[PDB]
This record gives structure tokens, sequence and C-alpha cells, in this order.
């Protein structure tokens, strides 16, 4: 079913933040890219409970997916979603 890990998801001008409840073999990979292209899409991995995605451009469609890592294993499906920024 649905044990996803709850996380709270910020979004600013030039920034994404996800944050969750630290567990010893809980990771999460987070992966940032426009929705129509034109930089590189970043790609991060933590278990600190917090994913971090500075430098973004204000006012740009981004395309960002949500990947539950269980002992570094995709055993969820991902989730994908769709922000623009202020």
């Amino acid at each position: 079913g649905s044990s996803i890990p709850p996380y709270n998801t910020e979004v600013t001008e030039t920034t994404i933040v996800i944050t969750w409840t630290p567990a010893p073999r809980i990771g999460f990979k987070l992966g940032v890219r426009p929705s129509q292209g034109g930089e590189a899409p970043r790609e991060v991995t933590s278990d600190s409970g917090s994913i971090v995605v500075s430098g973004l451009t204000p006012g740009v469609e981004y395309v960002y997916t949500i990947q539950v890592l269980r002992d570094g294993q995709e055993r969820d499906a991902p989730i994908v979603n769709k922000v623009v920024t202020p």
C-alpha cells in the first residue's frame, strides 16, 4: 500500500525543500528539471531528513520526482509532481 514516510514540500522562487522524519534505512531521491528543458536536471539523495535544490530560476515550470528508498532499493512507486517557481 502506502507507507511512504510522510514528507513536507517547500517551494520558493529558487529552492525546493523536502523534509521527513529520519529513520535508519529510509532514504530519499529527488530530481528536478524544467518541463521544457534548457538546463541540467539535478538529482539529490539524502538520509539527513532534508533535500535541498537551490539555484532554480523563478517563474519556470519544473517537474520534480520523489523516489523513496528502502535499504537503497526502489520498493515504492516514484512520485512525479510539477510546480512553477513563484
